[PDB]
DNA sequence: CGGCGTACG
DNA sequence: CGTA
DNA sequence: GCCG
């Protein structure tokens, strides 16, 4: 088991799903803490799991994988046990993890602003809907869609949401592409939101094009919030029998000579990507990002037709999107 | 011990 | 600060 | 919290 989730396949489903659960909670709840260390470590941790070939039974099979020291081989040894991990349920049901779980699924409220509002004796959306002077235009629109927010987007959703971006992107700019990104295109069946990447094949045509896609958007009726710009995270307006319901959609713009690295970036796993970009830099002596990937002994910049291509470049076997489920 | 992804709005 |  |  390499100790890159990048060097290993990750499918979205997998044979051990209770245990990476568990992990995750404590992972979740290191970064409501500030602990991004501890964090990294038991979402690694989690990773490795998600990518063993069959369950995990017995402690043995935990030694010589990477991440499982004292403390996540202790959460496993207790599920394994037990059924519970008595740390993982204290976390669970502990109304500091329950809030700030609470207040950062907001969207426009990140673990600095839950904290902030946690030690100032908030505890409910209601609260935070009462006192309205202390919330951003953003946070407003936020707390405003967050029940429809919080319903899953399913794959039956992107369709029509694809078809409705497609219309007045071609007329924003005839031939310019959209192409379904995130955990979509990684299979997942559910996601919090829907992700685009919007190019042109001709390299500069695609300048200026998201103002142009989004008060297009704006004139159907389709945006209940957005805020130059090449990223747009907006709450759409998507048609349901008889009614509607808020849909979260990010929309990125990238010219087609950077397209396949925005490909990489924005289809993800987040902890994939985390993953391939320390090991470009620590491994490769690479810098990696959305836009290219830079050799600074050089001061070059890689040439990528593919994503294939980059993985090449950074000597790793190719990882279809379904399997990037770190 | 230092390091832990990397941008844009 | 938020966001991907 | 774990790796190197
Ligand atoms: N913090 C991050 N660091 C690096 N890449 C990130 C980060 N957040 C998001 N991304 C990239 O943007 C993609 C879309 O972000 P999303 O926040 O939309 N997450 P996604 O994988 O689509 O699952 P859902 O919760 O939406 O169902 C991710 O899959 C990553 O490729
Ligand atoms: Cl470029
Ligand atoms: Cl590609
Ligand atoms: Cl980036
Ligand atoms: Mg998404
Ligand atoms: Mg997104
Ligand atoms: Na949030």
């Amino acid at each position: 088991m390499p100790a890159y989730a990048c060097q290993r396949p990750t499918p979205l489903t997998h044979h051990n799903t209770g245990l990476s659960e568990a992990l995750e909670i404590l992972a979740e709840a290191a970064g409501f803490e500030g602990s991004e260390g501890r964090l990294l470590t038991f979402c690694r941790a989690a990773s490795v799991l998600k990518a063993l070939p069959s369950p995990v039974t017995t402690l043995s099979q935990l030694q010589g994988l990477p991440h499982f020291g004292e403390h996540s081989s202790r959460v496993v040894q207790e599920l394994l046990e037990h059924g519970v991990c008595e740390e993982v349920e204290r976390v669970r049901r502990s109304e500091r993890y329950q809030t700030m779980k609470l207040f950062t699924q907001i969207f426009g409220v990140g673990v600095k602003t839950a904290d902030r509002w946690y030690r100032e004796g908030l505890r409910t959306l209601d609260d935070l809907r009462e006192q309205p002077q202390k919330l951003t235009q953003q946070q407003k629109a936020g707390l405003q869609h967050h029940q429809d927010l919080s319903t899953p987007v399913l794959r039956s959703d992107v369709d029509a949401l694809q078809q409705v971006v497609e219309e007045a992107v071609g007329q924003a700019l005839p031939g310019a592409t959209v192409t379904l990104t995130g955990g979509f295109r990684r299979g997942k069946l559910q996601g919090h939101d829907v992700d685009f990447l919007i190019t042109h094949p001709k390299e500069g045509q695609e300048a200026g094009l998201l103002p142009r896609v989004m008060c297009r958007l704006q004139d159907q009726g389709l945006i209940l919030y957005h805020q130059a710009f090449e990223r747009s995270f907006c709450i759409f307006r998507l048609p349901q029998p008889g009614s509607w319901k808020a849909v979260r959609v990010d929309l990125v713009v990238a010219p087609v000579s950077q397209f396949p690295f925005a490909l990489l970036g924005w289809t993800g796993s987040k902890l994939f990507q985390r993953e391939l970009r320390r090991f470009s830099r620590k491994e490769k002596g690479l810098w990696l990002n959305s836009h290219g990937l830079f050799d600074p002994e050089q001061k070059t910049f890689f040439q990528a037709a593919s994503e294939e291509d980059i993985f090449r470049h950074l000597g790793l076997e190719y990882l279809p999107p379904e399997q990037r489920n770190a």
